[PDB]
């Protein structure tokens, strides 16, 4: 029950591994994981696969029932697709409704570990899909597992904080909770003209009862480590205070990692881990979920090292040998550079935007 529950089974796995898009991605984090001998200090859980009633608890019938269409043959003979949100960003491939509940099921199993005492920190790497609207996909985020993940929670604990340091706005989760105060949820994004999923601004706080407890920090390219850290504390330490949460779901997508062909955040892991320390050293339940992260091995290389933060272990930066030790070339260590890039975030409008944000939470009770 100090010991964390790793979600983890080779079917899973090797579903998530069949994301063209992002092929093996789940097996490459598994893999460098494993051969940091990290699952040897966790405790490992074969995920559930999620039933219909599961995912209705957020989704339409309608929708996944067309989900499971598409799933079974194709997208040919279905013109229907674009009303839920499937198309380029969401392709219809085969085989997408199982791949779908696989994760929903992962996430789910989590938060039920976590309500059972099982452990305090649990956690699903290849979860985090947090565009998916109740009867639409979006973003390549065919089912919002954050979101189920949270209902889970609510079970159990009467309050939680879900945070997202994800590139993009988690708008799918935002919105699943923008009328309640149960729920708050904290975005950090890049905000931008054309940028999806386009909403998120600092002005975003929620509605009726909800109102305040959506939070909102839009960022500009080229962000670091410090500065990210600064503007995520002073914005966790404002919300701890106001919301006192009892549980914590945390996305982490490594799309803002320096490498990313997102290209726009110049992050390092070690600056996603001090905001994760933060988290952590609160003692709560807390839900852990990985997201975004295009350059594979970095994307690995950054999931790795937060879960040695998570178990309090420092790792080696030399990558040992494993399946895919190729992809680290030509340095072949943990640790990644920031590019030489300029930071946009000009310090007078983040300073407005903190104080803005802190005045908000002053009336949260
Ligand atoms: O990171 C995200 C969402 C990213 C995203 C949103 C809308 C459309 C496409 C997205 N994905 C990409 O641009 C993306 C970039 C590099 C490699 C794979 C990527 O996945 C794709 C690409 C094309 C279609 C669908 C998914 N959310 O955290
Ligand atoms: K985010
Ligand atoms: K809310
Ligand atoms: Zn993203």
């Amino acid at each position: 029950s100090l010991v964390p529950v790793y979600i983890y089974s080779p079917e899973y796995v090797s579903m998530c591994d069949s994301l063209a898009k992002i092929p093996k991605r789940a097996s490459m984090v598994h893999s460098l994981i494993e051969a940091y001998a990290l699952h040897k200090q966790m405790r490992i859980v074969k995920p559930k696969v999620a039933s219909m009633e599961e995912m209705a608890t957020f989704h339409t019938d309608a929708y996944l029932q067309h989900l499971q269409k598409v799933s079974q043959e194709g997208d040919d003979d279905h013109p229907d697709s674009i009303e839920y949100g499937l198309g380029y960003d969401c392709p219809a491939t085969e085989g997408i409704f199982d791949y779908a509940a696989a994760i929903g099921g992962a996430t789910i199993t989590a938060a039920q570990c976590l309500i059972d005492g099982m452990c305090k920190v649990a956690i699903n790497w290849s979860g985090g899909w947090h565009h998916a609207k109740k009867d639409e996909a979006s973003g390549f985020c065919y089912l919002n597992d954050a979101v189920l993940g949270i209902l889970r929670l609510r079970r159990k604990f009467e309050r939680i904080l879900y945070v997202d340091l994800d590139l993009h706005h988690g708008d799918g989760v935002e919105d699943a909770f923008s009328f309640t105060s149960k729920v708050m949820t904290v975005s950090l994004h890049k905000f931008s003209p054309g940028f999806f999923p386009g909403t998120g601004d600092v002005s975003d706080v929620g509605l009726g009862k909800g109102r305040y407890y959506s939070v909102n920090v839009p960022i500009q390219d080229g962000i670091q480590d410090e500065k990210y850290y600064q503007i995520c504390e002073s914005v966790l330490k404002e919300v701890y205070q106001a919301f006192n949460p009892k549980a914590v779901v945390l996305q982490l997508g490594a799309d803002t990692i320096a490498g990313d062909p997102m290209c726009s955040f110049n992050m390092t892991p070690v600056g996603i881990g001090k905001c994760l320390k933060y988290i952590l050293q609160w003692q709560l339940a807390t839900l852990i979920l990985g997201g975004g992260g295009y350059n594979l091995a970095n994307t690995a290389r950054c999931w790795t090292y937060l879960t040695g933060v998570i178990l309090g272990k420092t790792l080696s930066s030399e990558i040992p040998d494993h399946e895919f030790f190729t992809a680290y070339g030509p340095d072949y260590v943990l640790e990644i550079t920031p590019s030489c890039r300029p930071d946009r975030n000009e310090p007078h409008r983040i300073q407005q935007i903190l104080n803005y944000i802190k005045g908000n939470l002053k009336h949260v009770v």
